[PDB]
């Protein structure tokens, strides 16, 4: 394909599919890259990492976490070129995260509690439909999340499963937190150190949980294992964060504001990421 | 080879050799029981049994020989043709050789004339950085804990006066009183944990409190080898097969927070970005 196929082609993913995750819509229009695309040799291995950044479009951390660890794991090999079975294989296996997850996580919903969460979240819904329709009565306060108020459509999605839910104020979070329960919350990205990359505001929620003593949960498939190691909202690199106006779209949460973190690869504490992040980046 | 025999080789072989680092004598016996050990039918078999030894070399409980040993195993991996692991052995002892020297050049913009350098223990990395230093002729001066309980510092102050170089034994409980008197300290490593922060001989931790109170940078010299998966948080974290042999623990860990920087022969790491390098490294097979 050619840059303007490539970017239509990723955008035509989850615009008709947004149940999908950008990254997940990522490897496909890659999939449909390398497939669509015939005559080389390098020349792939190249052309395909060199458009990879293109789909940088969606400044999504997950987007190039993703694309490495589909990338790294197609490219152990025109015969050669049947790393697009590989490929098959890896779409074919993280489609199947959510669900580990959600199964995961039904432990830990205890019936009749008060789950604070922030924004919109794919894997979040998961868990709750998984925990709802799974015999549990619970409630959620969710913040509304300027600037695309993508609170308000989780809430949405909350109400038509017939989940009490309350809609909040970002400003209201250390206000609503002395009658939650735990918070659950995804993720963009999980850095190498336990901590996370996720929509503005998820830091800020996490400090007021800590202060209260409240369980600070993530669940996040582990294709969003990225390789940075950040210490503070300065060292997340601008590619992903974008009288004067700062804008930042994500901020970072330390691991030691962070309980448990629900993953394809098993309940995990902050501490642990570490070593299964290499582990994971390192199979074959 | 067996055990009593795995162990006599490894022995007499840092006898023979006492500047030589504990986890290159265990690597080394490791591939002369790769060669003296035979009798296939373990094509992956033994690839236990190898390992089944890898432990027994906890004749000396550091973490060094473990990391060390991981890598070795995790380098001579790809018919008994295989045997093709005792080359690749060869190349990574031939490799891991020249660490000590390319640390010490890779780290002599740091040694300032007429500084005053404060070290723990005895370190072998940190011996070839100032005498790669004094070839150089720079001229700094040495402060060093003689380290309870074998008094392994002393032994360091004997090798810098022996080349000419100023040297004052300290106790380690007069750390805190004579930080002032230092610009940075130097010290190696035993292991270098995921998170950049590393395990040492007991004391080290210390030092690199009493150096961050007084904003003394802290430098970190030690080889890639030694870069371990381990990922503690805390003192309680750390295993205590690696610290023993209270009860007198061998090593303490320090916080990546109180570590300025690590000279690798991989090059100048921030505490932080040195959990990539682990990934970097494996990632080269």
């Amino acid at each position: 394909m050619d840059d303007k196929e490539l970017i239509e082609y990723f955008k035509s993913q989850m615009k008709e599919d947004p149940d999908m995750a950008s990254a997940v819509a990522a490897i496909r229009t890659l999939l449909e890259f390398l497939k669509r695309d015939k005559g080389e040799q390098g020349l792939r291995a190249n052309l395909t990492s060199a458009i990879e950044t293109l789909c940088g479009v969606d400044s999504s951390v997950a987007v190039s976490s993703g694309g490495e660890l589909f990338l790294r794991f197609i490219s152990l090999a025109k015969c050669k070129k049947i790393m697009i079975e590989r490929g098959e294989l890896f779409l074919r296996r993280i489609s199947l995260s959510r669900n580990k997850i959600a199964d995961l996580c039904h432990t830990f919903i205890k019936d009749g509690a008060t789950i604070l969460t922030h924004a919109y979240s794919r894997v979040v819904l998961r868990v709750l439909e998984a925990a709802v329709a799974a015999k549990k009565r619970f409630s959620v306060y969710v913040t509304e999340s300027q600037p695309d108020l993508s609170g308000k459509k989780m809430a949405k999605a909350l109400c038509h499963l017939n989940v009490p839910v309350t809609v909040v104020l970002d400003a209201a979070v250390g206000y609503i937190m002395e009658k939650a329960d735990l918070v659950i919350v995804g993720a963009e990205g999980v850095v190498e150190n336990g901590g996370i990359i996720n929509k503005i505001g998820t830091n800020q929620m996490a400090v007021c949980a800590k202060a209260q003593n409240k369980p600070f949960y993530v669940v996040a498939e582990s294709f969003k294992f990225v390789r940075l190691f950040p210490l503070n909202q300065q060292d997340v690199p601008d590619k992903f964060k974008y009288l004067k106006e700062e804008h930042p779209w994500v901020d970072y949460t330390a691991p030691s504001l962070i309980t448990l973190l629900f993953t394809d690869l098993g309940v995990l504490t902050p501490s642990a990421v570490s070593d299964e992040l290499i582990k994971l980046y390192l199979a074959a």
